[PDB]
C-alpha cells in the first residue's frame, strides 16, 4: 500500500513529540488508530484547514491528489479485517450523531463508502447515556480491553468521530509458563522493580545496527505479523529515538537470518491516555480545533469545531502472545464566533494602585491546589 | 509619587529570583509589604551597610537622597489608607519591643513620623505569649487573612519590624455565579486538573503585544483599582516573565479601549510563603544579617543582626473581586561577633587514617531523613 | 603506604560518578572496601579482564608491577587491625564457598596470605540458610550496624567474595549534649527541615580554601584519626566537588593552625546502598561481569562472571563520636556463553503489519508498573 511509508514517519513524527514532552513516562500509541480518524475526518473539511491536517499525517500534498490518499487507506483498513485467522484483528470507525442534525450527503456518503464508517443516533443531552452508548461500542470493538474511552462528555456535543483497533496475536514461539522468573528491571539510572521476566533459549532474529545503536529484535507472531524491538545501547536510548526512519525499518523486517541467543522478556501491561491537542498542534494540526475551524462539509445548520482530541491505547505482552488496542476520540460541539481567551493554563497578573500606578502584588497562578 | 518606577522594578526583580528559583510552583507576593519593612528598617541602619539594601530595593543613590525616598514612600502609604469607600484598603507597620530595651530616639521618632509605626512591648522570654500578640497583630491587620506568620519564635528575639497590608476589592463587572462552571486547567506540560472556571461574556480590555507575546487583560476594580493578567502564549511564559518593565506596564495602564471577547478565569485561593534571605542575598542584600551588621541606628546596648527575613501573601479570587494580603517579618536577636561557621547546608566530608592518610570514607550529607 | 594517592583519587573518581548520577540523594561509601574487595578478586582474574580492574581503581600498571601493589593493601589493612586502643577499627574479607568446589591452590594461598581472607563452606542451594550465613558474618564484622547486605540470594550462586569495615571512634572534643539544638536544614534550593543541631564554641582547624572555595574543617578523633568536612560556598557545591585531589587533601592534612569559631554540626544517620555495576562499568570495570569474564585463575570446574557488585555503606554522628561502616558484596554464579539479551532496561519496540508493512503500534516499555 503506497501510503504506509508516511504513516511510518507519522508514528515515528508523533512518537518523538510524546518522548520529547515526557523523558520519565511510559509511550503505546496506535499511529493508524490516529490518522485514519483524521483522514477520516479531513473529508468534512476544506481548504486550508484541511491542508494542515494532511500534511501533519506526513502526506505531500504537492505529489499525490486526495484521491489516491483515500483509497490507501481504503485499501489497507479492509486488509486488516480478513488476516490469516489465527490472528485476530479488527477494525472499526463508527460516527455517532446527535439526534436532530442536518447534513451534508457528500460527507455521509464518503465515510461509509471509503472508511467503513458506522452511523449511530444520541442524545448528546442526556450525556450519561450518551457516555455508555459510546463506551458500548468501544468497549466491544476493543472486546473489552479499553472501556473509559469517554470520561467527561460535554452536552452541547454534537458528534463524535470514534476509531478502534483491536489486536491479539500469539507468539511464533511460545514461551515456557515455568520459566517465566521474577527479575530486576532497572527502570531509571537510578531505580530498580521487579518484574515477571520471561526467559527462553533459542534461535533469534536479532541485530546490532551502527547506526542505531541497538539490538533490533523481531518476534514473528502466528499469522501475518511481526513485533520489533530495541534495546538501545547505554546512553543510546535517546540517540536511538532520533534515528529511526521507515527504511531502516523496512531493512530490518526483511533480514530472515536467525542465531543462537538468550533472551529476557518481561511479562507487562501498560496503558497511554492523551489529550493530543496540544501534541498534534505541534504537527502543524491546530486551524482545525480553533475558530477557524472548516467543518461546513459537514453539515449546514450550526457552525462547529473540534474540541477534544483524545487516544488511549492499551497494551499487553506474556508468553503465548500479545493483547493490543488503539482508540481514537474526536469530539466536535458549537463552534463559537465570538473571539476566545481561556486562562485556563498558567499565567501572570499584577494589581496596580490606580492613582500611582503602582504593583501592590504580583504572582503566577501555576496551580490553585495546594499550589 | 516618584519612587513607584523603582518599587515596580523591584517587585520585577523580586518576581524574577522567586521562579529562577523554582519554575516548578506558584508565586505570589507584596513588593509593597517587603521594600516598606527594609526601607523603614534602613533607618535603624547606617553607611555601607544601610546602602546594599536601597540599591537592592532597585535605588540609585548617587540619584535621589534618603529625604527624597522617605517623603515617598511616606505619601504612598497615606495614599493607601485613605481610598474610595467602595475599596478596601489598610495598612499597617508595627514594630514589637522586648520589655527593657534602651533605643535611639532619632530612629524612634523617625518610624513614627515617616512610616506611622505603633511600637509594642513584648516579653520574648515567654514565647509563646510572644507569638500570639504577635500572630494578634497580624491576623487583625490581615482582617484573619494571614494567622501563623510566626511558627518559630526564637526567646532570644529582641524586636520584630512587623509588616501589613490588607486588600479587599469587588469587580467593575461580578461574574455569573450559576455560570461558574468547573473545567480543565492544564496545569503542566503533562498534566491536568479540574478548576472551578468564572466564565463571562462582554467588553473586555484586552490587548495581544507583539513584545511580551502575551495576552494583557485589565480587569477594573470597584474603586481605584485595577488586577492586571498574562496570558502567555504558547512557551512564551518565560519570554514574558524575562521582558516586563515599568513603562511595559504604565503604557497598558493607559490603554482605554475595550472589546467583544468571552473569557474564562478560574476561581481559587493561593498561597505564597518565603524565607527571602537567600533571594534578597541575590539582590545584593547581604550585610543586613550578617555580623557585619550596623544596627547602632537602633539602640546602643547589644548588638544585632537581622535573624530571618520571612515574608507571607495570600490571594483568593471569585466572582464579586479579590481578597488579597501581604505580610513581612524581620527578627532580630544579638548578633555574636566570634565567626561563625554553620554546615546547615548540604556539604561534603572524608575520614582519614592519620598515619597512612588514606580515605576511609567520604561523603556528601544533603538530608538526615531519610536520604 | 606507597598506594594511598591512588586509593583516594579512586574514591574521588567513585565519589564523582555517584553525584553525576543523581544530585538530589544522599552520598556514602567506602573507597577501601571497595577497592579491596576488588583488588582481593583480581587475584583470582588475569590479563586484560584484570588490567581493566587496577587501572580503574585508579593504578598506573606501566609504573607499579602487581607485586608491589598487593604488598601495600596487604601493609595497609594489617595497619587498620591494630591502632589506638581509644579508636575502634576492624576490617574481615570473607570468602564463602559452595560446597563441593574445586579451587585453585594459588589463588587460595595468595588472598589468605596478603588479604587475610577467611574462607567458608555454604551451601547456596539452601538460598534462605546462605542468606543467614552471610549476613551473620557481616552483622557482626560491622558489629550490628549492617544486617540486610543480602536480600536476593541466588541459588546458583558459587561463591561470595565478602569485605567490611567497622568504625567507632570518640571527639577530641565531645559536644554539649543539653546543647544540642533542633534547628533548621535549609535542604534544597527551596526546601527546609528540622535536625538535631549540635553547636559548640572553640578552637577549631578550619579555613577557606580559594581553590575549593569552601570551608575546611577538621575535627581529629580519639586516637589517630581525623574527619574532615567540606562547607562549600553558595553554590560552589559543584565547584567543590569537581576540585578535591589527593595533594589538596594532603595540604590541609597537616595545616596545624587553630582559631575562634562557634560551629553548629548536625546529628544524624545516613546511609548509601548501590548496586555498582553500572557505575564501576564506566571507571572502565566492564569486562569481569561479562561473558569474556576471566575467573580461571579462581577453579577449574565450571566457568564464572560477576554477578552482582554490590556496596552498603551506614554512617552516625553524635556529640561523643562517629559510628561509621563499610561493606562489599561480590557474587559470582556459573557464566554462560551462550551470548545473552536481556530487556531488563527501558527500550522501544514497533508492531507491523506484514504483508502491507505498516506500524499498527508503537511505543517505548519505561516501567511496566504503573507507567
Amino acid at each position: 500500500n503506497k501510503i504506509t511509508p508516511n504513516l511510518a514517519e507519522f508514528a515515528f513524527s508523533l512518537y518523538r513529540q510524546l518522548a520529547h514532552q515526557s523523558n520519565s513516562t511510559n509511550i503505546f500509541f496506535s499511529p493508524v488508530s490516529i490518522a485514519t480518524a483524521f483522514a477520516m475526518l479531513s473529508l468534512g473539511t476544506k481548504a486550508d484547514t484541511h491542508d494542515e491536517i494532511l500534511e501533519g499525517l506526513n502526506f505531500n500534498l504537492t505529489e499525490i491528489p486526495e484521491a489516491q490518499i483515500h483509497e490507501g487507506f481504503q485499501e489497507l483498513l479492509r486488509t486488516l479485517n480478513q488476516p490469516d485467522s489465527q490472528l485476530q484483528l479488527t477494525t472499526g470507525n463508527g460516527l455517532f450523531l446527535s439526534e436532530g442534525l442536518k447534513l451534508v450527503d457528500k460527507f455521509l456518503e464518503d465515510v461509509k463508502k471509503l472508511y467503513h464508517s458506522e452511523a449511530f443516533t444520541v442524545n448528546f443531552g442526556d450525556t450519561e447515556e450518551a457516555k455508555k452508548q459510546i463506551n458500548d461500542y468501544v468497549e466491544k470493538g476493543t472486546q473489552g480491553k479499553i472501556v473509559d474511552l469517554v470520561k467527561e462528555l460535554d452536552r452541547d456535543t454534537v458528534f463524535a468521530l470514534v476509531n478502534y483497533i483491536f489486536f491479539k496475536g500469539k507468539w511464533e514461539r511460545p514461551f515456557e509458563v515455568k520459566d517465566t522468573e521474577e527479575e530486576d528491571f532497572h527502570v531509571d539510572q537510578v531505580t530498580t522493580v521487579k518484574v515477571p521476566m520471561m526467559k527462553r533459549l533459542g534461535m533469534f532474529n536479532i541485530q546490532h545496527s551502527k547506526k542505531l545503536s541497538s539490538w533490533v529484535l523481531l518476534m514473528k507472531y502466528l499469522g501475518n505479523a511481526t513485533a520489533i524491538f530495541f534495546l538501545p545501547d547505554e546512553g543510546k536510548l535517546q540517540h536511538l529515538e532520533n534515528e529511526l526512519t521507515h527504511d531502516i525499518i523496512t531493512k530490518f523486517l526483511e533480514n530472515e537470518d536467525r542465531r543462537s541467543a538468550s533472551l529476557h522478556l518481561p511479562k507487562l501491561c501498560i496503558t497511554g491516555t492523551y489529550d493530543l491537542k496540544s501534541v498534534l498542534g505541534q504537527l502543524g494540526i491546530t486551524k482545525v480545533f480553533s475558530n477557524g475551524a472548516d467543518l461546513s462539509g459537514v453539515t449546514e445548520e450550526a457552525p462547529l469545531k473540534l474540541s477534544k482530541a483524545v487516544h488511549k491505547a492499551v497494551l499487553c505482552i506474556d508468553e503465548k502472545g500479545t493483547e493490543a488496542a488503539g482508540a481514537m476520540f474526536l469530539e466536535a460541539i458549537p463552534r463559537s464566533i465570538p473571539p476566545e481567551v481561556k486562562f485556563n493554563k498558567p499565567f501572570v497578573f499584577l494589581m496596580i494602585e490606580q492613582n500611582t500606578k503602582s504593583p501592590l502584588f504580583m504572582g503566577k497562578v501555576v496551580n490553585p491546589t495546594q499550589k
